[PDB]
Formats: structure tokens, sequence, C-alpha cells
């Protein structure tokens, strides 16, 4: 006989878990109707242009408990490394800048993700994609974040649309008259560390998938800001559907699903691998970023239904900038997760290198230390990332010579948030490395980033051009993107493509910057044993 | 609030798919009633036209085609430039369709996950329980046709078992402006499924040489195991996996055909044809072929450039199989309508061989296809072993806690397959070949204790079955991939279930068959037919 058996069953769909505060006088947008028997709610589209102005306002300002708790245990646990405690002290420390509403917590402020369910008898006036776009338009515009979002004008002519927009907007049609919400502010370097896996039966035994889980997370590497939410979804109805699945998963969205299945193909949480998972993190000794216990905060598994010859597996992490915000609109008004507003609760040598002189000063005075010391920086960067790094290629391919901009100082993969007012710069941490890795090599064969500063594990070309050239890469910490302006960057100038917004080539002095020798000039790599 | 201009990602010319086919549903409009609720009009929609749609949807997909996919298997059999090979696995598939038509058959044994994309107005109002009346036509079409059962529950991490009606669906039903209901059906089969394929990649990407050179390469990572010719679809950018995952699976489904074909500063998506070209070139010159050489590996190509975030590239390919099977359709105030496929595929048709018999010992098989190189044809009669991934899992396990293996793994070739239901009156139903590929790992250790010297599925394998073959004096037999219902209807003379009758379509089975087409595509002795096209 026909048995209806949904694939997600949470025993809180609406998530009451979650703590909301209503936005003041917001029941003005809303108004219950009775309609051919049914109760239905005529909702003003303007409440979605509120919604979405807070939602992506509020998100770069605070974090969630669990989070937060997260760095907590890490400076806490007698089992975490030195810099497990240092890392997640500065994590911590910029949250509590960030919490000031003025610098997002982290430079990248990411791409505007809305997951909508609008109720059957919610009316709108159909207009959801555009109100809620103004929302995030207004967020944007007039708050000192940055317009992430790259146009294709044609298969490679790219321009940056100037206003983060587009978002990803995601509206289903569910029961009720309610319209419930999942806001995300998805970092691109989190975003590019979600992996999709075709694999077969032959995994779905413990010493198969026990070994799968140990190789897939090594390549998550240090490249998006952990200690990561790791989310891990087995099977799936497609590739798309596992993948909107483990985002869904890392955003704890999940939380509240059975914990085991039934003959009907309910997807279920699986504590016993969540606790698998987090000890094969713990037990990489990839840490917080750079060497430890905490390169997880927390693991979510998710087993899910497949078709007979199928099997999909998801990966995927949630970063340092942990950016969600649950809301929904109901007779009531507009209610909004509330964030933790005071992360302070929460809080319980280095070798100074001078930049102010000769680029081979400064190759000489690092050679004199291995891999894993931490430095501190004073002086000029000079900042490019991918499409600078791609012009400037693509000018020394036409004959014309690397910039002197790249021979003179350290190259700072970045690309700052909008400067506030007053303020010497925005929000201001680093880029992944590793997306210019095929850079390195080329450069420094043509005398310049011998050194290189950014965030993230690198592959073995850099180390073998490093080795080569006499070059460096030096790892800052991923994340503190707030503090960093606040406290380290003291002057910011455009230098070149100014047409690139925050891509373009700057100009920057800094003090007390601090990072650690990732790779030296001798072969060797911090994360050569860890990542292996 | 004066510089904000809202842009859509997608915009279409053809956004309800006017340039499509449609059939009404006679008397449908009994289903749906027009009102008007403060000022507007909206649409009431009984559930049960939900099921009625849902059921035919899936009952019709089974048994037709659209025009472009049978063109392009006639343009494999009319081109000066498809090779023999070529044309002799058109003019099969073009044959199986035909016996599809006769709606007994379905094309292939692997019915499909059903996926349901659903857009629901506004003010279109059905009660709200759509899941549920959608998956009861799912279930009807399933239940009632001589399709397959193909859902794997589990019951915990590992254990798992059938759920016995295909069921559950993937339903993503999304919220849209006004008071209509539309559809895309798909019946996706898990081998086409298996290759969706994401990369995150970057800006170093995207330059001509570069993008070419990766086309290039990914391209031949697909192989043959999701029955070809393809329709190759490929997106570049999104503003997230899924999005980039979910858009390479539509446009294979041709669902975005009438996107624009230039960007803006808005980043909407576009449609590129001169890539779409580069595709079809790639995948021509590949050498790869409509599954046994030559120049088919692709049908058609769709490229879509998205916005991505600057520090982003996620790149997704993905392939319609020869079983391409998706319908549109659309709920208004007239009534249900469904996109009309092709009826007549015979229409399409225009106006050497080896004979192995395997009613003898294994070991005279094996001596006989030792005469042969790799790329002869061959002809099957007699009896198969029926075992696929299931089933060589356990009997694994077996043997891991000290089992022999099964002699019933050692007198006959084996044949990865898992049927679809008998119809009355049928010595079988569709049973074409599972992918080779996913048994890799069982081959040498079965070989190692006297089984499975000669296997018979599709697709190209990994270099450790080549190995195995030499070591042991093996071969793999490639069948054509996707002539389920003729194979059924001419080679398949009798089907009994001899082993694990629980595993449903994955029990072992003994079949005799006669006439069975297939190639040599690894030999005894090293060879490969697929180890130059897919090196
Ligand atoms: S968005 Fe996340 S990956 Fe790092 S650069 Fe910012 S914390
Ligand atoms: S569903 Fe497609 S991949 Fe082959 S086995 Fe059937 S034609
Ligand atoms: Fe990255
Ligand atoms: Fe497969």
């Amino acid at each position: 006989d026909f048995h209806f058996s949904a694939i997600f069953q949470p025993t809180d769909p609406h998530h009451h878990q979650t703590e909301f505060a209503k936005v003041e006088g917001s029941e003005k947008y809303v108004e219950e109707v009775e309609v051919f028997g049914r109760q239905a709610l005529k909702v003003n589209p303007e409440a979605l242009t509120i919604l979405a102005h807070r939602a992506f306002s509020d998100v770069h300002h605070f974090f969630r408990k669990d989070h937060l708790e997260g760095w907590r245990r890490a400076i806490e646990d007698p089992e975490a490394s030195d810099n497990d405690r240092y890392v997640a002290t500065t994590l911590l420390k910029n949250a509590c800048i960030a919490a000031g509403r003025v610098l997002p917590s982290c430079q990248d402020t990411g791409t505007a993700i809305v997951l909508g369910k609008r109720g059957e008898l919610c009316w709108t006036g159909g207009e959801d994609e555009k109100y809620l776009s103004k929302g995030i338009w207004n967020a944007y515009r007039y708050h000192n974040l940055r317009y992430s979002q790259t146009a294709a004008l044609d298969m490679f002519k790219e321009c940056n649309t100037g206003d983060n927009l587009p978002a990803q907007l995601d509206l289903l049609a569910v029961p009720g008259s309610d319209y419930e919400f999942l806001f995300i502010a998805k970092g691109g370097g989190s975003a590019n560390k979600a992996y999709l896996y075709q694999e077969t039966k032959a995994l779905l035994n413990p010493k198969s998938l026990r070994a799968f889980i140990e190789e897939k997370l090594k390549t998550l590497g240090t490249a998006a800001c952990p200690p990561y939410h790791i989310a891990l979804v087995i099977g799936g109805t497609s590739a798309e559907m596992t993948m909107k699945t483990v985002k869904l998963a890392s955003c704890r969205y999940y939380d509240s699903l059975p914990t085991t299945g039934d003959k009907y193909g309910r997807a279920f949480r699986d504590p016993e691998w969540e606790k698998i998972v987090m000890e094969v993190a713990q037990k990489s000794g990839i840490g917080a970023q750079f060497g430890g216990k905490y390169f997880a905060h927390q693991a979510r598994v998710i087993r899910l239904p497949r078709h007979g010859a199928s099997c999909p597996v998801g990966l995927a992490v949630s970063c340092s900038a942990d950016r969600q915000i649950l809301a929904h609109i109901n007779k009531s008004g507009i209610y909004i997760e509330q964030l933790e507003q005071n992360p302070a609760q929460y809080l319980p040598t280095s070798v100074k290198v001078d930049l102010k002189r000769p680029i081979d000063k400064v190759r000489q005075q690092l050679s004199q230390y291995p891999v894993g010391t931490r430095v501190m920086l004073n002086g000029t960067l000079i900042v490019a990332r991918d499409i600078a790094h791609a012009k400037i290629k693509e000018m020394m391919d036409n004959g014309e010579p690397l910039p002197e901009y790249m021979k003179t100082s350290p190259i700072y993969y970045a690309g700052p948030a909008k400067t506030p007012e007053g303020y010497a710069s925005g929000s201001f941490g680093p880029t992944t490395a590793g997306r210019m890795d095929s850079y390195v090599d080329l450069f420094q064969s043509h005398g310049g980033s011998y050194i290189t500063l950014a965030k993230g594990n690198r592959s073995k070309q850099v180390t073998d051009a490093c080795k080569k050239h006499g070059g460096f890469y030096l790892g800052s910490i991923g994340g503190p993107a707030a503090i960093l302006a606040k406290d380290s960057i003291k002057q910011v100038t455009c230098l070149a493509f100014p047409e690139l917004g925050m891509e373009a080539v700057w100009k920057i002095e800094v003090e007390d910057f601090p990072a650690f020798i990732v790779v030296d000039d001798k072969g060797n790599d911090m994360y050569s044993k860890t990542l292996a």
C-alpha cells in the first residue's frame, strides 16, 4: 500500500529551539485574513526588504553561541596546542571588534543567500525576489561591507557588479500561511570547500568509510579559516540535492532530524559517525590553522536514500565567518534570530620583521628562521589577488615586465571591504593563498613575489619555487579582518586597476601584523606533516 | 534607492516553454476553478490533479523521446563521418525506442529516480499537500506499469533495503508569481546521475587556452559509463556548488535553451553557443564515439556561464544519457497540459560478428575468446549469471568470513544487470547492462578464487581490471548500453531467480540469452579497447 514519507522529517521544523526578536512595529506589514474557509496572511512586500536588510546587517557583526563556545573550548582545553589557543583568542577578539557594528567580522562579506519557504496562503504580491534583493542591496550599499560578485560580460570578460548582487534566492512553496527564512552570508573561500564525490556501494562499510573520511578531511586543509563546522552527507537523490543538504547541514539547519532510518528511506543524522568525524579531525593534528587539536568545532553527518546504482557524497564546512540567521514572518510581524551581542563573555614570543628595507634584506632575515616561526611585520605591503595576478601574467606573456610594485615589498593576497568614515581601513584580512599558486614560480623567475602573505596551505609547486628562488610564504591568521584593520593597517592607497574594486592592486602600510613562516627558502612546509 | 536595479539570474525568453508542444488531459478542466480574492485572480486546484499529472508523466516518459534526442541518433546513422560502430549503436538505440513505443517495455531497465521540479504560483491553491499527491502519482506509475523499484533506503549507515516502490522522489517545489503550476518531470537514471561532476576552479581557468584544455581533460573522464551519445551540459560559475549543480542538471534537460546569449553588468546567466561548439568539437575529435569508438560521443552541448563570487569558480559537468527522460507540464485555468513526445520513433530509421556458445565449459569459452583482439563484436548464446552491486558486496563479505566463492559465480559469464518488472506473458522485462566500473574492486578477488573470468556489462573499466584479466586469463565484454527493451524482447528467453531474492532487482539471476551482442573490451593479454581514446 502507498505510504508517503517525506525525506526530511525534523522534529523542530519551525526552529523553535532558536531565539527570535520581533522587529518593532513590523505588525503593520502583515494582516491575517480568512479566505474560502482557510486562514491566510497578507504580507506587504516591503517586509521582505526590511527583513533582508536587517539580516545581512546583523550577521556581519555577531555570531551564534555554538560558534563562540567552540572558540572558548579551544582556549580552555589543556590538550589544545599553543597555536590553537592563539588563533582562537585572535578570532574571539576579532568578534568583539565586529560587535561594535562598524567593521564586519570578515572582509569577505560573502554571497547573499536566501532560503525562503512561502506558505500556500502567504500572499506577498509575488515580487519576492526584487524586494529581497533591495534589502540585500541596502545592507551592502549603506554599511561597510564589500561588493564581491563578478559578472561575466562574455565567457572571459568580467566586471564587478558594484553592489554585491545577484543574490542566490531559493524560494520554496510549502504548506500554511507563514514565510520562513534562512539567510546565509557565505564566504567565497568556505564556499570553495564544498566538495562532491561520486562513490559506490563499495564505500558503505565501516572500514572503507572511515578511511574515506580521513582522506577527504585533509583536502579541506586550512584554506577556509578553521575551526570548521564540518558537514558530511552520504547519499542523496541527485548531486545537487546532496550538495544542498550538506550546505544546510553545515548551517545546523537539520539538527532536529531523526537519528535512525526506516524502510521508507527518511534522512537521519548519525551521531556515531559525527563522533568519528570529530575524532578524525582532532587526531589529524591540523588544528586551528597552525597545528593542534581544533581543526573542527563540531560535525554534522546526514545519511540520505540513494538510487541503487548511485552514491553521491557531499563534504562542506562553515568557516570562522560562520554567518547564518533564521527568520520568519507571521501574523505578529517580522522575527529575526537573536545572535550573541556580547562575545566578550567567551574570552577567559615573535620575531619583529622590518619591511622598510630592501626586499633582499627582508629575505635574508627570514632565511634565519624555520617554518612555524611567528613573525610580526612592520612596513609596506603590496596587495594583489586573483584578477590582478591574471592581468600581470598576461602582461608578461605579451613581453611587458613584471611591474615594479610586485618586486619591492611582500605581496599580501587580500581584497578590502569598504572603509568606514574616519577609519584608516575597512576589514582587510587575507585571501586564500592556494588560488595564486600557479603564478609563484613564474613571478619569482622574473624577479618578484619572493615573499607572499596570505592564509591556507599551498601546493608543492610553491614549496619548490621558494626553494629554487629563495622565497617565502607567510601565513596570516585567517578570519580576523576587523582587528587587523583596527590595529594593524594604518594607510591604504589604490595602486593599479581601480576598475577591479576590491580586487585592485593596493599599497598599504602596516604595523604589528602577525604571521607564521609556512614555506621557507629551503624546501620546508609547515603543513607537510599534517596535510601529507 | 535610485541606483538599485534588480536582475534575475535566469531570464529565459520562453519562460513558459511555448516552443514545446503540449497535449491537454481530456476533461481535466474539472480539477481547477478560477476565483478572485482581494482583487486578484487565483486558481483552486484539486490536488488529485497532481496525482493524475505525475502518473501520466512517469508513464509517457519511459516509452517515448523528444525529437531532438531522436534526431541525434539519425544524425549518427546518416553522417559519413560517423564510424561503423557509431551507426550500429545508434541503429540499436533507435530500434530499442521503437519497442519502447509499444507502451509495454520501458526504454531502459533503469527506470530512474523520480524528480519533480514544480513552480507553484503565489495564487495557485492546491490545499498544500503537493508532495503527497505527487508521490502518489509517481507511486502509481511505478507500481502499475512494468518499471523498476530502484531506491535504496538506509536503515542505518550501512544496513540497506529496497523501498519496494521507487519512492522517495526528489520534489523541488518553488514559489513563483502568478496562479499556475508549472512542472519539469525527470526520470533520471543512476548511471547518468553519477556522471554529474563538480569542480572547484579559479580565475586561472578563465582564459581560452586553459578552458579548452580543461574541457578536453574532463570530457574523457565521463567515459562511456552513462550510455552515450550524451547531451553534454557544462556550467561555468554559480553562486554556490548546489546552484551550479542544479543548473547543469537543468541545462542537460534543455530547460535553459531560451536564455540570452550575452552577459551584462548585472551578472545574468547566458548560454554560450561559441563554447557549445567547442564542446562538440572536443567530443567529436576525442574519438570516444557512441560507446565503441567514433564521432558521436555527444548529441549536442549546452554551456551556461554564471556569475561568481570573486574568490570562487564552481564548474559543473553533467550528461543526459540514452534514456533521455524529461517532460514539461503545466496546470492552468484550462486544465492539465503535458508535453507531447514523439510517438512514432520509427520514422527516424533510414531505409561481422563471432558466435559464442556459452553452453560450454567456461574454460572453452575463454579459449575461444582468446583467439580474438579487443574490439571484436561477438554474439552470445546461452546462460548468464546476473549480479551487481549488492550481490557482489554480499559475496565478498562471505569470503571475508572464510566462505568460498559460490559455485554459481564460476559456471557462466557474470552479467551485471538489474531487471525491470516482467510484463504479463513476457519472458523478461527490460534488462540492459549495469555500469561495469562499479564492480571493478571485485574482479581480481573473484578471479583469484576461480570465478568471474568473463564479465558482461557496459562502460570503460579501471586498470586493475585489465591487469586482472591478463593475470587470470579473463575477459570483459561490453554490451551496448541503453537498449534494454530490445534485449528483453529479442535476446532474453528465460529468467529465474537464483539467490538473494530479498534484493529485488539486485538479486542473483540465472538467464538464458540468444543473439546477445557485445564487444570484447578487455582481453586476457593486457589490451583494452578504450586505452587510446580514454588515456
Ligand atoms: S568568509 Fe570565511 S573562509 Fe576565511 S576569509 Fe572570511 S573567515
Ligand atoms: S538510464 Fe541511462 S546511463 Fe544507461 S543504463 Fe539506462 S541509458
Ligand atoms: Fe579558496
Ligand atoms: Fe555508474
